[PDB]
């Protein structure tokens, strides 16, 4: 109904996604660095996932990683009945004009943001050449690389922008500079 009661009203919301070891964090941190924390905020859906999970289980706050799977299964159950369950929590009290959601992973995350903020939402997919992922130590891992957390957007192609990481620092910098100038056009 009222989709995000605690959310501000950004001039631009960038929805990032990308498989592990592809350079997504490199991209999002570079953008926030160039823009400044007061201009750009980085929001992580994993934040409320951890906070709410632990909470509804006898908590406090924000072998030891099979628990990660527990949280994922728990989060999926919440998300299936309430797509915006975690989205509503990351946008609360964010006063910066630019929002960078660094970890959308499912189509529902994109659909929720496009419906709630429509006019100012832009989706950006980070993809890396396979050898670049290999250099990072990536090896196909059953239970991870074939799980929804990593493949939820594999059949989605309606991204606004796609950053292909070629494993070359200069090439990625150029892409970052292009994106930064796009973001800046929204702060005028």
């Amino acid at each position: 109904g009222s989709m995000a009661p605690l959310g501000g009203a950004p001039r631009l919301v960038l929805l990032f996604s990308g498989k592990r070891k592809s350079g997504k964090d490199f991209v999002t941190e570079a953008l926030q660095s160039r823009l400044g924390a007061d201009v750009c905020a980085v929001l992580r859906l994993s934040g409320p996932l951890k906070e709410q999970y632990a909470q509804e289980h006898g908590l406090n706050f924000q072998y030891k990683e099979a628990f990660r799977k527990d949280m994922i299964r728990w989060g999926e159950e919440k998300r299936q009945a309430d797509p915006g369950f975690f989205c509503r929590k990351i946008v609360e009290g964010i006063s910066q004009p630019i929002w960078l959601v660094s970890d959308t992973r499912r189509v529902s995350d994109i659909q929720w943001f496009r419906e709630a903020y429509g006019a100012v939402t832009q989706t950006v997919r980070v993809v890396a050449l396979e050898q670049s992922r290999q250099q990072r130590g990536w090896v196909f891992t059953p239970g991870v690389d074939d799980a929804e957390s990593e493949c939820g957007l594999d059949n989605f192609g309606d991204f606004d922008w796609v950053i292909e990481n070629h494993g070359v620092e200069q090439r990625l910098e150029e892409q970052l500079e292009n994106l930064i100038e796009f973001i800046r056009s929204r702060l005028k």
